[PDB]
């Protein structure tokens, strides 16, 4: 029952790697303490190995099969649809890894007939052969941290042909049964500020709340083989194309079970029994696989008014208290439980009596003040790994630019506005890239986006309130100066000088870059200007931008 096995053959970069933070003549500007900025590396595989490579039991109990049955039972009035070849390629990122087989994800989205062939032939192989193990590539993937140097995390996936099969029979199945099976509760249909309305709401729902979040040590390796098959059993109670349940069947036998792991120059490393990180399912298997788990512990540690907010791996549970006496024996019956169900914690979960301190997908709630002085809650974070990504990125082209992500996602903080939008459009000024569309991903999709159009789509997904945030909490704003002390980021009065001077620059560019100067920085100056809707914020189609997850999906939403 081990997660994993090995042969001996370590795994191998399909490249050049970095470990040292490059520098320019911006990084100065952004980052001083470049020695605590660091890149993982296939350098560390052999660390990761060991920590993810353990054997697993498991006792289902009565609360775990309870649990299920519901979860069947909503998954039954589910109906979902096959994805055409030319649909599931259009999904395909621009630059996703290519195939083993004559192709790459540019001659996808062309719908070349050598990539449309090849993927039907592979189509034909799943309906016909049900229990042939799929090849995958395993890799050490290369992010980039703060130190206190954790070892590189591992990627398997399997090839681009497969990877376009998987979208056209589950596709649809991941995007729509989450939400349907567990509600409220599947935390991706939720943009930061639905996620903080979610929470401000429930935490009031209970006369006495208390809540924590449950860390999984290495989720994706606690995931055993009947995990993935009551998965199937979940995705099979939906109304399907006989066609896509033979398919999703075979993907399931052959590929998410377990299967073969090959470097990158073609030696076996060994073979995977648990959740394979790479693959369509593994954002929806894990949030079904944890929301199931913790649901039955929750029966089984006997929470009372257990209201859970799960993403993938990522658990918080809120419930009426019982004073803290009984809040803790209640907590480590649910690790109990959690634990026999084959989800033992990382870190011994604490009970929370303060909504703020609450941390959950790396985040938490916070309070600060709009314009007319109201208290407004809102999804900030610890800004110590998005400024160390963004300092590799200001010397490093990077496909994913998690400067964007994170100012898209965070853009009512503090740090997004005065640090990443003062840094980095003082940077498209220079080069002129304003209207450049850069590739940024959000729940794991890949989105490419224009900078131009950040006023607007910040007024779609937080509101005008974003612009005009301010008197942040004191922890808030002590959590951030702390952090730039750390990496040697210049004070938040230094940036509020910087910003004057990009406004000034954007508002002399007139258009679209004198929109972003006057909503992004009119925080900048003394006296603020009225900031009213702007036009094309509804012509935006943001849709499926905030409906599921897709980590390691290897999806793209053309906007
Ligand atoms: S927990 C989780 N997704 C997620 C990550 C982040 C951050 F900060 F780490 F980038 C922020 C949010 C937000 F904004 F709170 F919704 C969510 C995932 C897992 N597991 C995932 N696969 O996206």
């Amino acid at each position: 029952h081990h997660s994993y096995t090995w042969t001996g053959a370590l795994i191998t970069p399909c490249a050049a790697e970095e470990s040292k933070l490059p520098i320019n003549a911006l990084s100065n500007s952004l980052l001083r303490h470049h020695n605590m900025v660091y890149a993982t590396t296939s350098r560390s595989a052999g660390l990761r190995q060991k920590k993810v490579t353990f054997d697993r039991l498991q006792v289902l109990d009565d609360h775990y099969r309870d649990v299920l049955k519901e979860m069947k039972a909503k998954a039954s009035t589910v109906k979902a649809k096959l994805l055409s070849v030319e649909e599931a390629c259009k999904l395909t990122p621009p630059h996703s890894a290519k195939s083993k087989f004559g192709y790459g994800a540019k001659d996808v989205r062309n719908l070349s007939s050598k990539a449309v062939n090849h993927i039907h032939s592979v189509w034909k192989d799943l309906l016909e052969d049900t229990v042939t193990p799929i090849d995958t590539t395993i890799m050490a993937k290369n992010e980039v941290f703060c130190v206190q140097r954790k070892p590189a995390r591992l990627i398997v996936f399997p090839d681009l042909g497969v990877r376009v099969c998987e979208k056209m029979a589950l596709y649809d199945v991941v995007s729509t049964l989450p939400q349907v099976v567990m509600g409220s509760s599947y935390g991706f249909q939720y943009s930061p500020g639905q996620r903080v309305e979610f929470l401000v709401n429930t935490w009031k729902s209970k006369k006495n709340p208390m809540g924590f979040s449950y860390d999984t040590r290495c989720f994706d390796s606690t995931v055993t083989e009947n995990d993935i098959r009551v998965e199937e059993s979940i995705y099979q109670c939906c109304d399907l194309a006989p066609e896509a349940r033979q398919a999703i069947k075979s993907l399931t036998e052959r590929l998410y079970i377990g299967g073969p792991l090959t470097n990158s120059k073609g030696q076996n490393c060994g073979y995977r029994r648990c959740r394979a990180s790479g693959v369509l399912t593994t954002s929806c298997g894990n949030t079904l696989t944890c929301y199931l788990k913790a649901s039955a512990a929750c029966r089984a540690a006997k929470l009372q008014d257990c209201t859970m907010l799960v993403n993938g791996d990522d658990l918080v549970v809120i419930c009426e208290s019982a004073g803290v006496q009984e809040d803790a024996a209640s907590l480590r019956a649910f690790t109990e439980a959690m634990t026999r169900y084959s989800a033992p914690p990382g870190d011994p979960p604490q009970p929370e009596y303060d909504l703020e301190l609450i941390t959950s997908c790396s985040s938490n709630v916070s309070v600060a003040h709009d314009a007319s002085g109201k208290r407004v809650y809102y999804l900030t974070r610890d800004p110590t790994t998005p400024l160390a990504r963004a300092a590799w990125e200001t010397a490093r082209h990077t496909p994913v630019n998690s400067w964007l992500g994170n100012i898209i996602m965070y853009a009512p903080t503090l740090w997004a506005r005065m640090i990443l939008m003062t840094h980095f459009f003082s940077i498209l000024l220079a080069q002129e890239q304003l209207e450049k569309a850069l590739d940024c991903q959000i729940y794991g999709a890949c989105y490419s986006i224009e900078p131009l159009d950040l006023p607007q789509i910040i007024e779609r997904l937080h509101g005008l309130s974003a612009f005009s945030l301010h008197s942040y909490s004191p922890g808030e704003i002590n959590r951030v100066a702390s952090c730039l002390r750390k990496l040697g980021v210049p004070p938040l009065r230094v940036w509020r000088h910087r910003a004057r001077s990009v406004r000034a620059r954007l508002l002399s560019q007139g258009g679209r870059a004198a929109t972003c100067g006057k909503y992004l920085f009119n925080w900048a100056v003394k006296t603020k200007l009225k900031l009213t809707p702007i036009p094309a914020a509804s012509q935006l189609d943001l849709s499926g931008w905030f409906v599921a997850g897709y980590s390691g999906g290897d999806i793209y939403h053309s906007l």
